[PDB]
């Protein structure tokens, strides 16, 4: 009784100010630098995509796989006024502690989780959300999910030329069809952006492709 991404939060309400959102962000970094190891994008390759976001400016841009909402915070701050993101989060739990940390940071206006798989909310996106195609993806799930994912993306007509994917862990845990795939298809621009597991000194590493189109 008592789970880690509860300990996560409450140090947030804690130590972090409300309505700001770099200090939710720092308080998330230090409780999991000093105290427990938890599986947020971190610090070092939450700033690769800062930058990738601020070169972009998406109007909407998708998430798969909230867990904590730490880069769901990272990214929603920097969004321009009527940009949204879109955060697809399959359990219930992770998805009201990220409500909860996103509703601290004062950022829930610009912010829709969904609840459910993505392999089961991907197809409704259009239908159920009036989805248009997406501006930018950041990819942080399951990582077998990531290629199938991105297919299934495609076949729903969500992703048009310019649509940058972004994803987390290429390296660790590793997403080796993934990365095989967007390299080697020419409907793929490929940037590779060498950092660190969060929290660690293992090597990891961001990919960015960008849809060339059909
Ligand atoms: N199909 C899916 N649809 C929606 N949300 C999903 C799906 N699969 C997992 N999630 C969510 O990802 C979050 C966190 N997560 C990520 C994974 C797969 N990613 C990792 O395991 C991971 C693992 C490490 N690691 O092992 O060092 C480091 C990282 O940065 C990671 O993202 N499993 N839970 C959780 O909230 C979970 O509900
Ligand atoms: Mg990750």
């Amino acid at each position: 009784g008592d789970t880690k991404e509860q300990r996560i939060l409450r140090y947030v309400q804690q130590n972090a100010k409300p309505g700001d959102p770099q200090s939710v962000l720092e308080a998330i970094d230090t409780y999991c630098t000093q105290k427990e190891w938890a599986m947020n994008v971190g610090d070092a390759k939450g700033q690769i995509m800062d930058a990738v976001i601020r070169e972009y400016s998406p109007s909407l841009v998708l998430e798969l796989g909230a867990y904590c909402g730490y880069s769901a915070v990272r990214m929603a701050r920097l969004l321009q006024p009527g940009a949204r993101l879109l955060t697809m989060e399959m359990n219930p739990d992770y998805a009201a502690i990220t409500q909860q940390m996103l509703n601290f940071a004062g950022l829930q206006d610009k912010v829709t989780i969904l609840n459910g798989a993505s392999q089961d909310l991907i197809p409704q996106l259009k239908k159920k959300y009036d989805v248009d195609t997406l501006d930018m993806v950041f990819l942080d799930h399951w990582k077998d999910r990531y290629l199938p994912d991105t297919l299934l993306l495609e076949k729903c007509g969500l992703l048009r030329k310019g649509t940058v994917l972004l994803a987390d862990n290429v390296i660790v845990p590793g997403t080796p069809d993934f990365l095989a795939y967007v390299r080697g298809s020419s409907s793929f621009e490929c940037t590779h952006y060498s950092s660190y597991l969060e929290y660690m000194k293992v090597v990891d590493g961001l990919e960015k492709a960008i849809y060339q189109g059909p």
